């Protein structure tokens, strides 16, 4: 297809998966909106290989070896998802760099794997979800890349503490924990009382240390929003804040994780105040 | 209750929990055998805490704060297992240093924990498993301990990874994984293919290098069976051999670990061999 139907491949991608990048995003002036698209869907991609796939470490050693065609040049292919990436990588000077990163941080999820320290969640988090910001900053802050950086990190982390403290659950139905095991001891959170899925006072202590640390990052990132451009502030504010809402929405809820979503009135509400 | 009834209290325990064991261990003389069924009951109660209580980390606190008093000569009591476990200390010189390092290794599966290596795997063996062989020596071989005791220590290693090699599906579904992660990295078998079930020609290459490893064990273990008192070798060789014939009998079942015993008469067959 042309240019324009692959990009509007992915516009269909990110639209179907996330109500909140999606509805941010939006905002962005054409261009930088179809790049955001185009790199969502590299992203979208590579995470469902690894938490979706049958043969995850196959899937995702191939996934690499075409982006590395890709880099070269040289991919021909009739993929809407690498035409619209072609064209963003093109269009913007976007950087290789935390793109390799984000296939790293997938394959700490190919294998068993234990968080055990704050340490080792940060080292997750800067994998899987700090590169994404990374991958976006030549896009959203043209020329000011090291002046938002960090903030661009420390944002990954509060949406990555997040995405963990909302999936608790869902994760462990998967077999998968991310809650760090010296948090879990600190608090005398056992594996037990995870197992039986209890939200008692111990959950609700380590759960809160981890918001606050995620609320933290939030508003470390929102103090870096001046020095971006003003046509991506609303755009990276209201991501930001309609993902910080998922704490709150727990909390509301009673930290009730073993069975939550921002409502579509509280997300409008949201991108209202930033606009 | 009397000694002779506490005793019998524990023949009940072993007999309901291990047919392998029981059937061993009553081929010794009377207050041998009985001396192992107070340090099984002891070795039971420990394990069932972190792995069926409900509380585990409280529960085995709570049980070595009772083994502490215990050692001390102050335990007032009327649990048939410590009146029991207190005629077997006075009676043969056991060691308390070994029912400690047990405790140690309940401790292990108290929180999230990821076995990286083999010899992450031999840690946790030896303070589960190892550590029952090192509290029977004083029982089984009376002043020849240090003569037998690393056949001992690794027929603990070959028990605990026979144990692991035939639970890898009970432990998955109880959200616990003992293979190492460098074995599955080394033979290509992900966490996807575990929670898939998946019995595949990797999944047998890393069952067979841990049931290979096991055998060496078991190997070592019986050839310091000479070095045993004549009426412990039939107890020791038969509960080895009864117990290593679980390898066999995953292989004849074609390794599918994901729904193995020794039968009744494949007991018989091997004890009356020993004997
Ligand atoms: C480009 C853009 C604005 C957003 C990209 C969002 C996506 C799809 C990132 C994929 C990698 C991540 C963060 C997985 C989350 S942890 P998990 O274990 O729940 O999976
Ligand atoms: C904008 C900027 C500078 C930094 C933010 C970068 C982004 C969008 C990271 C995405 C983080 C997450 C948890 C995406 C959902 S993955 P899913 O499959 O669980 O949904
Ligand atoms: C005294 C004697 C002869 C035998 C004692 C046998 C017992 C009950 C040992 C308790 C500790 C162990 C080895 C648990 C096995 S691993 P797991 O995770 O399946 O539990
Ligand atoms: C005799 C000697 C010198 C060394 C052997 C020591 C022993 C008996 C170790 C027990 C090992 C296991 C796996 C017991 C079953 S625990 P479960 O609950 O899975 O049954
Ligand atoms: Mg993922
Ligand atoms: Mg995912
Ligand atoms: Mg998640
Ligand atoms: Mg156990
Ligand atoms: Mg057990
Ligand atoms: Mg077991």
């Amino acid at each position: 297809m042309d240019l324009n139907n692959a990009y509007d491949h992915c516009k269909n991608i990110i639209e179907k998966h996330s109500k909140t990048f999606s509805k941010a995003f939006a905002m962005l002036p054409k261009h930088q909106k179809r790049a955001v698209w185009a790199i969502y869907a590299f992203c979208r991609r590579a995470d469902d290989i690894v938490d979706e796939g049958e043969n995850p470490k196959e899937e995702l050693e191939a996934f690499a070896v075409e982006f590395d065609l890709f880099m070269e040049g040289r991919l021909e292919t009739e993929d809407p998802c690498w035409i619209a990436l072609q064209d963003a990588f093109e269009r913007f000077p976007l950087d290789p760099a935390p793109f390799y990163e984000m296939i790293v941080g997938q394959r700490m999820d190919l294998y068993p794997k234990t968080i055990d320290t704050k340490d080792d969640l940060l080292h997750y988090c800067y994998h899987v979800a700090s590169t994404v910001g990374l991958m976006l900053l030549p896009v959203l802050a043209p020329g000011k890349v090291s002046r938002v950086k960090t903030g661009a990190i420390e944002l990954g982390y509060a949406m990555q503490i997040t995405n963990i403290l909302r999936d608790i659950g869902e994760d462990l139905d998967n077999h998968r924990i991310y809650i760090p095991k010296q948090m879990m001891i600190e608090y005398g959170y056992t594996r037990t009382d995870l197992h039986n899925k209890k939200v008692n006072e111990a959950f609700i202590q380590l759960w809160e240390d981890l918001a606050q640390d995620a609320e933290h990052y939030y508003r470390n990132a929102l103090a870096t929003l001046p020095e971006y451009p003003v046509y991506s502030r609303t755009p990276v504010g209201g991501a930001a804040k309609m993902y910080r809402a998922i704490i709150q929405t727990v909390r509301n809820n009673d930290y009730q994780v073993f069975g939550n979503y921002v409502s579509d009135q509280m997300k409008k509400q949201i991108i209202a105040e930033m606009q």
